[PDB]
């Protein structure tokens, strides 16, 4: 099942009200006042070139940035093209990265909220039908949409009452979420 670890400054904040304000830095800085843009560190594959067990990505817009994380891979020009698709095991957003291939992996300096226990699997075959490819490839462009129904399925077979509308407290007493330091 879907296990979250979340930042305590997003306590009582429900998951899609997080979800919502880290897509909107992510395409405008301006949207959390006192940020300044100076991330150098843009992301990519882990090992890469175009597979990996990790694809982080930074905002061109702010230092917003995602770590995905599972057995990924990107299809270029082979056919179904400009497919990124494989195991999602996990969802990491925050603010500037660090590290690379060579130097542990990605990090993010500021992890805000991660979801992991995904249990997300696209085959090659679904193309860019597939969620996995809908979640990462959305996340590409600050979109969290896909991500967000995801997570909110996810949710919802654990108990129903449980949901995207949940606060991040209330998703710790149900014994899914975990809070970490700000
Ligand atoms: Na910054």
């Amino acid at each position: 099942s879907i296990s979250i670890s979340y930042s305590t400054t997003y306590s009582g904040w429900t998951v899609a009200d997080y979800l919502a304000d880290w897509s909107a830095y992510f395409g405008d800085v301006n949207h959390r006042p006192g940020q300044v843009v100076d991330g150098s560190n843009t992301g990519g594959f882990n090992p890469g070139p175009f597979d990996g067990s990790q694809y982080a990505l930074k905002s061109t817009a702010s230092d917003a940035a995602f770590i995905a994380g599972g057995d990924l891979h990107y299809t270029l020009f082979s056919n179904p093209s400009h497919t990124l698709w494989g195991k999602l095991d996990s969802i990491a957003l925050g603010d500037t990265l660090t590290g690379g291939a060579s130097s542990g992996g990605y990090a993010l300096d500021s992890q805000e909220v991660s979801f992991s226990n995904l249990g997300l699997d696209s085959p090659i075959a679904q193309g860019r039908d597939g969620t996995v490819h809908k979640v990462v490839y959305g996340l590409m462009s600050g979109d969290s949409s896909a991500l967000q129904g995801q997570i909110d399925a996810l949710l919802k077979a654990v108990d129903p009452s449980l949901s995207i509308n949940s606060t991040f407290d209330q998703l710790a007493a149900a014994g899914v979420a975990h809070a970490t330091p700000a």
